[PDB]
């Protein structure tokens, strides 16, 4: 066996990163995207894609059933995340806080469901989702984020809590400020590190986290940021 | 000045305790309850109540509407609440959550801030879960949107502080509102279950001057039982 | 039944402020304070003053001791603390860590072991020991004050884990910036609520968790700092 | 000679997880110097081609020593592990005045110490990482381990504030905190209280001191990692 991971929103920024780096690793990849981008990444490392949504169940399977097919294995599943609604607190609208939720918390559970039946029959696996440093110390910048991917740690503690006994394992990567968008001074300066994170270093975290040697940690929240957040 | 509290959910469980509670201390109470018991409960306490869905807007200004017109006021705003394998919840399941234990309390707050704007004063108080940070199989949606509420509680708190308006969480563990079992009542290091009246108790400290500075948090009311400091 | 409390640290500040709220709820108060104010204030109250000091265990058991021999009981027992090292974190020598510890961490210990008895015949008692709202998001400016309190939070949670069968209960109090000193500008400003807390909300706060309608709660450390911290 | 030959320090290096984690840093390329109480120190520092010294970590003199040694031989400290010895254990209020100030040498001023030592090499070179080997227990904190859980609280704290002081010379310190580790014997009581059924391997301990201490963790400071199979409950 070559050990095999799926990466959804595959195609670009932190999700692109971290299918590039767990390729250099040697796993095989397979990536979900929306954009063509993915595919023609996963052309690029060997791997297969799938152009299709991170909202829709069917692109979903067929990306779990393609890789299945080929490999017969799932290893490592990495979600990363679209952007979502942004406004002030209490003027995002019920619609819009619905629609949060499928970007930032459904994103990671729906494909979660359909790799745990391999990961179960292997006895192995390892789930990680790319959340926000900013989960537990909000800001009114990215409130639907924060928010679902403060949900979304609750439902980590959960699934680990639930598949530990079968050695599969969940955790989140809480990006701070990273170069994948264009920086600002004010941004930096805010930062105690004077820079931005590195898409690199989110996805030499998802590496680690997706080795041996990270096999009993599971349900934790681990803050890329440069020490940005206050909290210990 | 006559204060009013308004409370969702406040037809049974926590949410009749925090009613019971406020007009105790000399609230003018307003209920809303799906069932009809909040409005049997109200015109016991010498308020006013509302039967309708925590998840209608229609139904929620209406309620909010009678307050305003009746007592010119809304000073504390109470929101309370109403099993599966963590994979098997749907997604409509999950949409559904988060209907009922995280836009249960964000819809009311929307309603209220204006005349807590006006009065340059008031404290919406949510019903929350010990179990939102330690969370367990038993109650999945609720806790995961609970979590999430933090997280709004936060912004909410930041964005109106200024305004001296405060929002915060209470978190109960096992309250007698419903009944025990030995296994619940033992995990517990007081070794008992607590009392709706408790968790009421510090709803009633939260609505009060004396607890002014306090905003944005998560208050765990639970004989101990989690584990986190 | 009439209820006692002992104030360790009660001659200004969030203690005479504690002291002077459980007076006034119908408490009979005993006040050590290294001060001549801690007496004059007892004297007052119509309680009992002991003119030393929190870190020396002749001075607390005459306290206690005192207390005892006039009400027979022991209901709530409130600790506040005085002053210890500040400094840049590396310069902080090996005995201002151990003196921070006296002045933050051993300060709410100490007396903690000699109410206890008394709390265990009664099978009720509650201790509130007012801390500080940077313990879990700590600045440079109050170093030893963060690092000990951090541990008191620890030493609380065991506390309360112990003896939560016999009815006693710990909890903490984390203020903010409160008027017991004069405000500057910048940190006024960094207060979401735009002000200093009043030492009587502190106060205020230490009545309801001494209350009966706060008996289910212990373990807990509440901060008190108008949305001052990041963190739900 | 053409690349630099990076340098760790690890206290409490001799036996357990301090022992581990000198083994794997070694593995990944790094000149190790390790300071262990007994022989056992120089003797690993020996078989993986490192220097060592017999004493105390918490003894500021030794503690000098090591780091000159270090110094003197390589030229540059990138890497400080501190590992802990056993502190006071008993019931909360029976633990002495005497012995919370003895928890406290044991738990907190074992990093900080040499943290003290190593920080201007850290400074000159505009790098550095410090990682200490806490407790998963430290803000879930149980009756078993009073001290280690309330000394290492206190160090999330000042790991925080020194974070936050060095983050603009790029040097770096993160908490490791280990649950039910392998460094110690079994018991099926303490296993099966473990979500993962299992104890962790100190290997998998030193796997974590390894990503910390390596150039892809460079954005990760002021954390407590906590690896424990699930075993604590907070998210």
């Amino acid at each position: 066996i070559q050990k095999v991971a799926i990466i959804t929103a595959g195609g670009s920024g932190m999700g692109a990163a971290s299918a590039r780096r767990l390729a250099q690793d040697g796993f095989a990849v397979a990536i979900l995207s929306s954009s063509g981008k993915g595919e023609a990444l996963a052309k690029e490392l060997g791997g297969i894609g799938v152009t299709g949504s991170n909202q829709s169940n069917d692109d979903l399977q067929k990306l779990v059933d393609q890789t299945l097919e080929k490999w017969g294995r799932i290893d490592v599943l990495v979600n990363s995340a679209g952007h979502g609604p942004r406004a002030p607190i209490l003027e995002i609208t019920d619609e819009d806080w619905h629609k949060g939720m499928d970007t930032y918390f459904l994103n990671a559970v729906r494909p979660a469901r359909l790799v745990v039946p391999a990961m179960q029959k292997q006895k192995s696996g390892v789930i990680i989702n790319i959340s926000t440093a900013w989960a537990f110390e909000p800001s009114a910048m990215f409130p639907t984020s924060a928010v679902f991917r403060a949900g979304l740690a609750s439902f980590t503690k959960i699934f680990a809590d639930t598949y530990a006994a079968e050695n599969i394992r969940m955790n989140n990567v809480l990006p701070g400020w990273i170069d994948s968008l264009p920086t600002t001074e004010e941004r930096r300066e805010s930062v105690p590190m004077q820079r931005y994170g590195k898409s690199e270093e989110i996805a030499a975290t998802v590496s680690f986290l997706a080795s041996d040697g990270a096999a009993y940690i599971t349900g934790q929240n681990l803050r890329v940021d440069g020490g940005l957040t206050r909290s210990v």
